[PDB]
């Protein structure tokens, strides 16, 4: 996956978020620090926060990441799309986990009620644990894929079943 | 403690530490000019070759931080393995493969013997991280069985199209 996409993935609360543009940051609602009143030097008064269930978008009034070009963010992807989840792991290791995407779903995972785009990992069978699957520290990592000539972001990592086989992407 | 720490850059590809003293690789990535590997003189290294599978047994513990793993001669037909691909970017690419029969296959002009497999990542890579490249040879094939990780060979070859692969196996 291109270096410019890895540079957009930034450590945030109990997980990660993703710079779509110099002013727009997306992440998974549950990884956000609950009491926080300031982000990237800016007060909450100066930021437009758009919440839809487990998807949160931050739009800043100033350019926080002026090194970046704005890219395409879509509301999920077509059934059958193969995406990469851009997961960073202890020590500059980069894990772009392959996932075949399925339908928008409502599920109960570890007793929590979760709504988003379901998918199934293409890394291995019985992908429970950190070598072939997701861990709770991965929440907020972006779901991306390549079209004709450009890359698209279509959601952020929200949940995984106990078996590890099913993941859920929260969507705009 | 990770499987990934056992995957090691070696000659023109990779290899995998089965135990503190045992390292496995693809025969064609091994240097043809050498007096030592991993600081141990070749004189003290046991080399066991069966076609495109090579095993080294060292007389000293090179990787004393590791426990010994189960090594087998391929796996049952239909097993879904993962090929543990490392890239010089720092990317780790675990790719699912449905394992088939032991076969001889002409892969871009060359005859290669080993366990056939079909990548489960579909279409092509389409310039995504979904297939192998030549520099991936020696990467291990593994799967989880009960609570045990099993390693059943090393990445020997891939078709131009990408979707058929050959895993070289012991004996
Ligand atoms: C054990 O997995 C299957 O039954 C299966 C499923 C999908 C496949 N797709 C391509 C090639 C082979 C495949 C095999």
């Amino acid at each position: 996956a291109p270096p410019t996409l890895w540079s957009r993935v930034t450590k945030f609360g109990s997980g990660w978020g993703f710079w779509v543009s110099p002013t727009v940051f997306i992440t998974t609602t549950h990884v956000i620090p609950t009491s926080a009143k300031e982000f990237f030097g800016e007060p909450l008064t100066s930021i437009a926060i758009h919440r839809a269930g487990e998807f949160t978008l931050f739009r800043f009034s100033k350019k926080i990441r002026p090194d970046l070009t704005g890219m395409i963010l879509e509301e999920g992807c077509p059934e059958g799309t193969v995406c990469s989840v851009l997961i960073k792991r202890d020590s500059g290791e980069l894990l772009p986990l392959a996932v075949r995407m399925g339908a928008i779903a409502s599920m109960r995972i570890q007793g929590r009620l979760v709504h988003g785009q379901s998918g199934m990992l293409l890394t291995g069978a019985n992908a429970k644990g950190m070598d072939l699957g997701t861990i709770p520290g991965d929440c907020g990592a972006p779901y991306v894929y390549k079209r004709a000539n450009d890359w698209v972001v279509c959601g952020v990592h929200a949940a995984a079943t106990k078996s590890g086989n099913t993941v859920v992407c929260a969507v705009q």
